[PDB]
């Protein structure tokens, strides 16, 4: 108790931390997007607590781990209760949680850093980058260490404790298996150690060097562009790492601008020779990306990005004038910014027709079709923005209309459908070689995005002469299916009215949109489609033959199921695979008002499944006992029969649900009815191990204590085999006959020996029950008792020498072995030698005065056991020749065991002797 | 609020069934174990009945928690797709100043639930133009959306409401409302006249149903009130707000004697 | 056993703090320059923990040593008082770690101070000066 008091705080803390982390892990993995962002960005949430979990604070992880490591209570002290082993498992589980939290923090901090880098919010990106770098370094050093030194890490200490436990080897009956999956745990720890050593940092900590000089040599009048008089300008440099994150350098000192707009800056040559991206900030506004520096580039001019903003200016005339001025001054158009973005894409975003008209002159076909790193061609951006003039100009230039995007395969028609602008589509249709439908990653047609777009885009598409309304995707969802799963009835009504749509369309699993509505419980849509439209509601799904009413009933959707059963259009007699009927399925769900309503409508009480199970039986086969009561109040057959004849009480006892049995007994259901096997329900009660039913059935009828089925096995024997103390004590309180045997001849004492409890053994031995009982085969209790290898039962048996005599020998065994008149003790010792258990053999040797009577050497040679033969030759000083003229070497040669023959040859025994 | 509601709800019963199924089921299990334990005839049988009523209370509160609905809306609508200053207006009108930047945000309009305001859009410099035109994608769930506008780091102002099937969003309504509500009289009157000549509706609703008449009453301007009262139908002069205030109530609160008469 | 249970939490805490500080002492020193500033400037970094280690809170440094000196379990009683020498050694270890942690933060705070002083950045320099 004192040791338990000492170890309880740390073990409770480790268990609580582990369970908390697991629950939060599944909870966070099962969240939405905005929910994910809000939870991860909590000012005082789980991220900060997990970072502090490696601090030496009380509530953290490392303090309990190193405390239990240092105190040494994990190593067992001799044999004791399961407390040292349990704290060892707690330590291993906590270490697993520690490494899992390590990975957890890495992945979520990386996701946050990427999510804030893509937007361009560098202030939060820097904080998340620093957090990720610190977490990675700190956790890597805490797990294994920055290098092999005196720190030794933590996993190495855990392995050291594991080897100490292994070499402790206090016991080995099960601990060799226990230490065996401890070796498996050691291998897993070695694997994860190799993984973390091989894992590289996801963050590039080293930062570039800022510019060495700034100048304003170029003559540009200052009001143009984003250059404002009296406005400070700052620059930063970042490494361009495609695989890893790179830190943003500290911003340069404020620089004032007056009468000049285009600055010329000089950058030092980088030692590693990698391109560096340059970020520019005005006051505290949003930072922008102005360009990239190659290793051998000296002068950088940010006029390229200024032209990008010139083409993206919301105003038209001012943007065109500044674009013309910049082009006169001299700025390239091939420059790229942001996500590989192109100046023509910015012109498309702005929608200015003047800059597009100027650019298309003396242009190139590849430039108009040039995509970004995400595959967004200029026509893609034009369709997404929704402008029409730029789209018309692009079509006149003969750009590719069938352009597609990487990863998510979407044509600009898909973008127009998702956004919902009918003008862009009505301007795109004048373009030739356009395809009405396309195959996406899931094969989603543009109509599948139009239904999301709105009613007007659906009207525009359905007005087209060329349209495939019944398009099928890879997943198998027709446009009606995902138009109605979204609960926008008006768009579905617009789709239906324009042209005929196959309502009875099904998925690969024969799933109808009506089934989706029933399973998701939107009753209004189901009523609308059932009333105003015609539909075959009797269609069954491919797996399980489930129907509309089954889907409505499943997952506790009661109103929809009630509406379907109230209507007479859909039938109720429809039978699914497995035979589960609407009554049976309602029983499975256990809803009361649905059953009351369908009984009010009218249905047979005794519906039959494939195996003729009565609904009362399945009501017993449920967690809700009120189903039985309501069915019997409505009127049900108490003695209903199945194909196997199983009664509801029989099934209830087979499962062991106490409440069902209690309510059945309260309602006084007859227990005389049996199944095909003839098994009484008390047999199933013994199987489960319920007692109150035993007293109840004995009170009703005491004859059932010795009732037998076709198996002819008494309930006492089954209860003894099930190893339940209460039932065995009860039947011995009535004291059932011990001479009752089945066809196998099993006796309760055999089962007690199998369990090995000394208490039942001493009751049976005080009862003076015969231990020479034999079945049809002829085996006796003594052989099974010796096979079990239970020493203290044997000691208590030899304590009472009056009941069992060693000199006396069973006559049946003499008949089975006429040549060898072995005694019970002699043949028992020989069998123990045969059992290959050295401990049992030495037990008998200690009990028996002279071990040479059995002749363990010849027997062991017959059985071919190396260890027994070596032990008897060396430590027992058994003569190799033996009393008999036949040497054990002949037996070993006959058996063919290798090591036994080699050892006997080494002993000096000769094979030449006859 | 959203975090604490979701997280506590998961703690009590859980968002889904699992091996833990919340701590309430553990309390029910330990109480059932106490039941299975041996009990005294009368006194701790009374303890048994009081723990039975405790179990009933726990079942009732568990059912209430499962039936308890969420009071917030984590879903966020989509911002504007493209912006353009197509209107021919001169910049020094209203809050539109040279060298200023404007950030827009959108939010779902839920009468019973709280709705998240979207992240502010990229800054847009304004020069030589004042009235912007915003184009909005069609809402997925087809909900009306409130739109908020912020100049630099000043006080954000609600600017309008967008229907599911409206895209051409012109931005003149809140400009007119602030023109009628500006502390100055002559400048406000001139800019109100300019905006009216440009074209703006009168029945626009802001601040729990207030109208240009309410803004004129609170500001105390007389010339714009005289201009409005001509060709004004009496129903809008007695139009109440969500709280129930009328233009004469606002005039009395402001204390401007002229508009009262 | 009761005496050992009484002194187990304080000895375990002082040993954990001591070994953690010894590890971090050469962990921080052998770190690269760019990661050095980032590691020091963590909002809930080790510097704040060392500053809080002087507080009378349980997780801090003083509560164990002050409890040891007040309860007077460091003085051996009778023969074979193994726990007395153990807690005494823990006391000297805690005092040594306390002196070293005092000497520790001064260098980093001074370094941050002048490092920001060279480029201006006086807002952070004032905070480090006060610290």
């Amino acid at each position: 108790s004192i040791q338990d008091a000492k170890v309880s705080p740390i073990i409770s803390k480790i268990n609580n931390f582990a369970r908390y982390f697991d629950t939060e892990k599944e909870r966070i993995r099962g969240l939405k997007l905005n929910d994910y962002i809000l939870k991860l960005e909590e000012p005082n949430g789980i991220l900060l607590h997990f970072k502090e979990s490696r601090t030496p604070t009380d509530d953290s992880l490392q303090a309990p781990l190193f405390s239990i490591i240092e105190e040494g209570y994990a190593v067992p002290k001799s044999i004791d209760d399961e407390l040292a082993f349990k704290v060892l498992y707690a330590l291993l589980y906590g270490t697993q949680t520690y490494v899992s939290v390590m990975f957890f923090l890495l992945e979520q901090y990386s996701f946050l850093a990427n999510h804030y880098y893509e937007k361009g919010y560098l202030e939060k990106y820097d904080e998340y980058f620093n957090s990720l770098n610190n977490v990675f370094l700190d956790f890597k050093s805490s797990l294994v260490g920055t290098g092999t030194s005196n720190n030794e890490g933590l996993l190495d200490r855990v392995l050291q404790v594991l080897m100490t436990v292994k070499n402790s080897e206090f016991l080995g009956l099960e601990k060799n298996g226990v230490d065996e999956m401890l070796n498996e745990k050691i291998n897993l720890f070695n694997k994860i150690k190799e993984e973390i050593e091989g894992k590289q940092k996801m963050t590039l900590s080293e930062t570039p060097e800022n510019f060495a000089q700034i100048s304003f040599d170029k003559d540009i009048t200052t009001p143009i562009g984003d250059w404002r008089d009296g406005r400070e300008v700052r620059y930063a440099v970042q490494y361009a790492s495609e695989t890893l994150f790179s830190k943003i350098s500290h911003w340069s000192d404020p620089v004032s601008v007056r009468e000049k707009a285009c600055p010329t800056l000089r950058m030092p040559v980088d030692q590693t020779r990698r391109n560096v991206l340059v970020f520019r900030k005005f006051d505290s506004s949003k930072p922008q990306l102005v360009g990239e520096i190659t290793p051998y580039l000296s002068n950088f001019i940010d006029i390229d990005r200024d032209l990008y903003n010139a083409a993206s200016n919301p105003d038209s005339a001012v943007g065109f004038k500044e674009f013309t001025k910049l082009n006169y001054d001299g700025a390239n158009i091939r420059a790229t910014f942001d996500h590989g973005r192109t100046v023509f894409h910015a012109a498309a975003k702005s929608g200015n027709d003047k800059i597009m008209f100027g650019l298309t002159f003396l242009a190139k076909s590849t430039e108009l079709n040039q995509p970004d790193k995400k595959g967004y061609t200029p026509i893609h951006v034009a369709a997404d923005s929704g402008n029409a003039g730029i789209v018309n100009l692009l079509i006149q230039r003969g750009v590719s209309i069938n352009s597609k995007t990487y990863h998510f395969l979407q044509t600009p028609l898909h973008l127009a459908a998702q956004r919902g602008f009918v003008t862009t589509f009505q301007r795109l249709m004048e373009s030739p070689e356009i395809n009405i439908n396309e195959r996406d990653k899931d094969g989603f047609t543009p109509l599948h995005y139009a239904i999301r777009g709105g009613e007007r885009i659906l009207e525009a598409f359905l007005n087209q002469i060329s349209i495939d309304v019944n398009a099928k995707s890879n997943t198998g969802l027709t446009p009606f299916h995902l138009a109605i799963i979204k609960n926008d009835w008006p768009v579905a009504s617009t789709l239906l009215g324009s042209k005929k749509v196959d309502i009875n369309a099904v998925d690969e699993n024969n799933i109808t949109a009506l089934h989706y509505a029933a399973i998701l419980g939107y009753l209004e849509t189901t009523k609308q489609l059932i009333n105003l439209k015609e539909i075959n509601a009797n269609v069954v799904s491919s797996p399980g033959l489930l129907s509309a009413l089954h889907y409505a009933i499943l997952y506790k959707h009661d109103d929809v199921a009630s509406f379907l059963m109230r209507s007479s259009n859909v039938n109720v007699n429809l039978k699914a695979l497995g035979g589960i009927t609407p009554l049976h399925l309602a029983v499975i769900q256990g809803r009361k008002q649905i059953l009351s309503l369908m009984f009010d409508i009218g249905v047979n009480i005794e519906q039959k499944t494939d195996e003729k199970y009565t609904p009362l039986h399945l009501a017993a086969m449920s967690k809700y006992p009120e189903l039985i009561q309501i069915l019997l109040d409505q009127g049900s057959n108490f003695e209903a029969k199945t194909n196997s004849g199983a009664t509801p009480l029989h099934l209830a006892t087979f499962k062991g649900k106490s409440q069902a049995a209690l309510i059945l007994l309260n309602n006084e259901v007859n227990w005389r009815d049996t199944d095909e096997n003839g098994q009484m329900p008390i047999h199933g009660a013994a199987m489960t191990g319920l007692l109150d039913v035993a007293q109840a059935i004995i009170s009703i009828d005491a004859t059932v204590v010795d009732i037998e089925d076709k198996n002819s096995d008494t309930p006492l024997n089954l209860a003894a085999q099930n190893s339940h103390i209460d039932v065995i004590k009860y039947f011995i309180d009535q004291g059932a006959d011990i001479n009752t045997r089945n066809k196998k001849g099993l006796a309760p004492l055999l089962a007690f020996s199998k369990k090995g409890n000394l208490d039942m053994v001493k009751y049976l031995f005080d009862k003076n029950a015969n231990v020479y009982i034999a079945d049809n085969d002829g085996m006796n209790f003594f052989y099974y008792a010796v096979q079990n290898g239970h020493l203290n039962i044997v000691k208590y048996a030899m304590s009472e020498k009056d009941k069992f005599e060693w000199s006396n020998t069973d006559n049946n065994r003499r008949d089975e072995c006429p040549n060898e008149e072995c005694a019970i003790s002699h043949f028992a010792v020989c069998d123990a030698v045969q059992f290959d258990r050295i401990e049992i053999v030495k037990y008998f040797v200690g009990t028996l005065g002279n071990f040479a009577i059995c002749g363990p050497l010849h027997q062991a040679a017959r059985y071919g056991h190396l260890d027994i033969v070596k032990y008897l030759v060396e430590e027992e000083f058994l003569s190799v020749d033996g009393s008999k003229t036949d040497t054990p070497l002949c037996y070993a040669s006959e058996n063919g065991h290798f090591t036994v023959v080699q050892y006997l040859v080494s002993n000096g025994a000769k094979v030449n002797h006859d």
